[PDB]
């Protein structure tokens, strides 16, 4: 019961390469590419948001074009809603290892009895706010892989590229039976993270820029990491990492030009760039979390005192892009009285005891926002107290505040 993806690549791609939608939820911090290597897509990136706006990116590389498509309906249906298990447990739990092994239980237990024909290789990492610190965790297991840069020009490699001797341990039914060594030799994480450090996901590189990290032995593997030496630290990394490759491939095909004709090389090169949020940006995508679950519930149950939330979908969607309105016009919702099925629905809707708790929820954030250096400079000096009391008053007219609103989105 809930909408939190921001943007994703899919079972498609358009001529020879497909780059992004640049969400404006994420303020220009979500993109993501796409190419082949060698004529169709079989990777499938999500990068984003929990309900309580913890930023994460999900990396998947199938195996064969022919099922293609049960392996993101099964992402989409099922693997989606555990990340915010994820988060929390992360939260509440203080041991990293645990729950993740856990979840690869329950991804290797649901895809059994939902889809074990979906073979694939798939990295992710969520964020998650246990201290005034950021934590983000998470694992990887395949031809897939996670890199990090900080604030200080350092590219640090979060999961790596898993090879064992030659072999790609994956979601396959065969390593089903295998699952505790998978994790032994497959890459989980969890670090400390600071705004502005650059997430970075990868499915297949020319070998020429991997460089080995690890090699060890179980009763050998490669564990293998992305070259930093040809990278540096002014550019981010996803805009410098297409120079290189590109730089590569034509490099690579001038070699394949010298071998009488077609050589065969080359994998679906998906790429994902995350970057970690502000404390102020998680906030209003806090918002956002409600604005979105808010509508659609009551839309249906009426389908089969309306008037109003048809016009209030319609005033929150044109609204929404501004995260200070779109908060206030929650505010009026649960102050009517005289709607109290449309306002005692929602909490059952959105699975919430009491509707109080959800009042408290929705001042905790109105008054951060004041924080936002944007409100200052539009409120100034006025006993911002009252004004939330008058803009509740201002809002229960449902019979021109447009113009007297956009006092506020003058931006």
């Amino acid at each position: 019961m809930r909408s939190i993806i921001t943007q994703i690549c899919n079972g498609v791609l358009h001529g020879q390469s497909y780059q992004s939608g640049s969400n404006d939820l994420d303020k220009g911090n979500s993109e993501i590419f796409a190419s082949s290597l060698f004529k169709d897509s079989d990777d499938k990136i999500v990068i984003g948001y929990t309900k309580d706006g913890m930023a994460f990116q999900i990396v998947v590389d199938g195996f064969y074009g022919c099922e293609r498509q049960a392996v993101f309906s099964f992402i989409d249906n099922y693997v989606l809603p555990l990340i915010d298990n994820f988060s929390l447990d992360l939260t509440r739990y203080p041991d990293s290892k645990k729950v993740t092994e856990s979840l690869i239980h329950t991804i290797y237990s649901l895809r059994s009895k939902h889809a074990p024909l979906a073979e694939f290789t798939m990295s992710l990492c969520v964020t998650y706010q246990k201290d005034e610190q950021l934590f983000c965790a998470g694992f990887g297991i395949g031809d897939t892989g996670i890199a990090i840069k900080r604030n200080e020009g350092t590219i640090e490699q979060l999961v790596c590229h898993t090879e064992v001797d030659g072999f790609k341990d994956a979601f396959d039914n065969y390593s089903s039976a295998n699952i505790d060594l998978v994790i032994e030799r497959n890459s989980v994480f969890n670090t400390k993270v600071m705004p502005g450090d650059e997430l970075v996901g990868y499915t297949y590189v020319p070998p020429m820029l991997e460089m080995t990290e690890k090699e060890f032995e179980v009763e050998i593997v490669r564990h293998l990491n992305l070259d930093p030496g040809n990278f540096d630290d002014k550019d981010p990394l996803f805009s410098q990492l297409l120079q290189v490759v590109k730089s590569k491939q034509k490099q690579l095909v001038e070699q394949a030009k010298e071998t009488g004709q077609i050589q065969r090389f080359g994998d679906d090169f998906t790429v994902g760039r995350l970057v970690i949020p502000d404390q102020l940006l998680i906030n209003q995508l806090r918002i956002h979390a409600l604005s979105i679950g808010v509508s659609d519930g009551l839309l249906s149950y009426i389908k089969n005192n309306i008037e109003k939330a048809t016009l209030y979908k319609n005033l929150i969607a044109k609204y929404q892009n501004n995260h200070f309105i779109s908060l206030i016009i929650l505010s009026a919702l649960v102050s009517d009285s005289k709607t109290p099925l449309m306002t005692q629905y929602l909490v059952g809707y959105l699975d919430f005891p009491s509707k109080a708790l959800l009042a408290n929820k929705i001042t905790e954030l109105l008054l951060k926002e004041l924080e936002n250096p944007d409100m200052r400079e539009i409120l100034g000096s006025r006993l911002a107290t009252d004004v939330i009391e008058e803009l509740e008053t201002k809002i229960i007219r449902y019979i021109d505040i447009h113009s007297t609103l956009n006092l506020w989105t003058a931006d």
